[PDB]
């Protein structure tokens, strides 16, 4: 299992413009356009995406191109932030994952702002840290990808990807 394999499973796979969970125009494996209520700005955002004239419908080659895009970003938002680099650096392979799908989900300051757990996760506090990422709106909202992702960083396995 790997990142890649880990968030299409988060994700999915959708080559429509859609609303996320949040009613927010989203389109490919997790790709964000806009936060915006227009359809018309979510278009302009993709074409302007993948460079051509879309029609809001993409390719399965466009949609991983974004999703090989976002994955480099998010782990470079991750080594560029204050915050979350030293997290990083301390963790295993596995929990790496983990963080990486936080900040894939969420962006490097939703994350950065988990300032307990990310203090916890540091000192190999699994179990508290655990608990303690449970207590958010972000567990609440989407519990069910909330506890694999925490699942993971409990156990520093795959067993919560492993079936689906
Ligand atoms: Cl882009
Ligand atoms: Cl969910």
């Amino acid at each position: 299992m790997n990142i890649f394999e880990m968030l299409r499973i988060d994700h999915g796979l959708r080559l429509k413009i859609y609303k996320d969970t949040e009613g927010y125009y989203t389109i490919g494996i997790g790709h964000l356009l806009t936060k915006s209520p227009s359809l018309n700005a979510a278009k302009s955002e993709l074409d302007k995406a993948i460079g051509r004239n879309t029609n809001g419908v993409i390719t399965k080659d466009e949609a991983e191109k974004l999703f090989n895009q976002d994955v480099d970003a998010a782990v470079r938002g991750i080594l560029r932030n204050a915050k979350l680099k030293p997290v990083y650096d301390s963790l295993d392979a596995v929990r790496r994952a983990a963080l990486i799908n936080m900040v894939f989900q969420m962006g490097e300051t939703g994350v950065a702002g988990f300032t307990n757990s990310l203090r916890m996760l540091q000192q190999k506090r699994w179990d508290e840290a655990a608990v303690n990422l449970a207590k958010s709106r972000w567990y609440n909202q989407t519990p069910n990808r909330a506890k694999r992702v925490i699942t993971t960083f409990r156990t520093g396995t795959w067993d919560a990807y492993k079936n689906l």
